[PDB]
């Protein structure tokens, strides 16, 4: 079966407003680690259209409304990535984080500072990392030497369930969003979560592990596209 | 195991001259069926770097350096647009082509035509197809319900082999590229094609799932990336 989310609907907490942006900064900014996913749209011949940002914790999911530009202020994205992104006490944990961050950078005045991003953690680069060891590593739901790359991938091989890929070719400019759609992108953050804390608790030295993941992150050298 | 190039080395056409981008354009305007990949480069503040583009045959495969710019001039790319991509009587075979066709539009005067895009295959969207049936869809190495969405995912059900990701993340811009470099390019079109004739010999439904999935290109719009 697939994913569902387990949180209750008052933990997905949707942010459209100056005052709800101000108290999200106010949470986010005392814990020590979040959870990065976004939503957007694409086209051959258009530009890109961030639409959602979503920032979990380990407790509730806040979807950050990207289209409500008259509400939340060029302020708001800097001191979001001022007071946040760019805190290097907060871990910030992703998956493929080169396209997101490009994404997020290229539609916001966030400014990140992408010089020594070691406190962002790439789950995808921290697989990777796992798969390098001789004899694999061996998870709740299988070894990551028979596991792929993809994010699915991950929450099978440590939560035993796939992602449901439903609703995730929606628009995400519609507004309001559809309750799928908010499931849909509140899934892909907690999941990350999820994940993580799997193999916090799970892979004995995988303080070393995220120590060489969090080494290798380059924002600012070109890298191949994966 | 992994992938390799079955292809004698001859037959991996190095392209980064206008006469051999000339006799390529002869070639394939001859083809009724090519398969697209390409690599390019990305960061998270720079502009992407298209820097191969491959063009295989059912029988070569041609490696354009899209570095070579004083040499491949606007009307060679144009010619290749006119000719080759808009050409409704070729079959341009792709893996989650939005993505791809969106760094050569944007790095290369191609001009593409993108309305009524049924001559494009993207083998991404035809897998999803396949996965719409009941029972799913059983082929040599297993059955589609139960593999993954990437690549090497149906490289592993039709060909029996993943694909090496060794060489993925290396610099597309070196000149000359390594060897390497050129065998994991060139494997990423000719699998393409090995999926496509798999499918084709061993699914009696398929031209049916063909039809669905050429009808459902839209490069024009905005659709969710994946």
């Amino acid at each position: 079966m697939y994913l569902t989310m387990d949180l209750p609907d008052e933990c997905l907490i949707i942010v459209n407003k100056a005052d709800e942006f101000d108290r999200m900064l106010y949470h986010l900014q005392q814990e020590c680690v979040i959870y990065l996913a976004s939503e957007w749209m694409q086209s051959v011949c258009g530009d890109n259209q961030l639409c959602v940002l979503q920032i979990a914790t380990g407790h509730n999911v806040y979807l950050i409304d990207c289209l409500a530009r008259e509400s939340l202020r060029s302020e708001h994205w800097r001191l979001l990535g001022a007071n946040i992104f760019n805190n290097v006490n907060i871990r910030k944990v992703g998956f493929s984080m080169v396209s997101d961050l490009s994404v997020l950078q290229r539609s916001l005045p966030l400014q990140l500072r992408l010089q020594m991003p070691h406190h962002y953690l790439d789950l995808r680069n921290l697989w990777l990392e796992l798969k390098k060891q001789r004899f694999g590593v061996e998870l709740p739901f299988g070894n990551v030497n028979r596991a792929g790359d993809a994010l699915t991938d991950l929450s099978l091989a440590c939560l035993g369930k796939k992602l449901n890929k439903s609703n995730q070719c929606s628009n995400w400019a519609n507004r309001p969003l559809r309750r799928e759609q908010i499931l849909y992108a509140a899934i892909d953050a907690r999941c990350l979560m999820l994940i993580y804390n799997t193999l916090i608790e799970r892979v004995s030295f995988i303080q070393a592990v995220i120590e060489k993941s969090i080494a290798s992150n380059n924002f600012l050298r070109r890298g191949a596209h994966v």
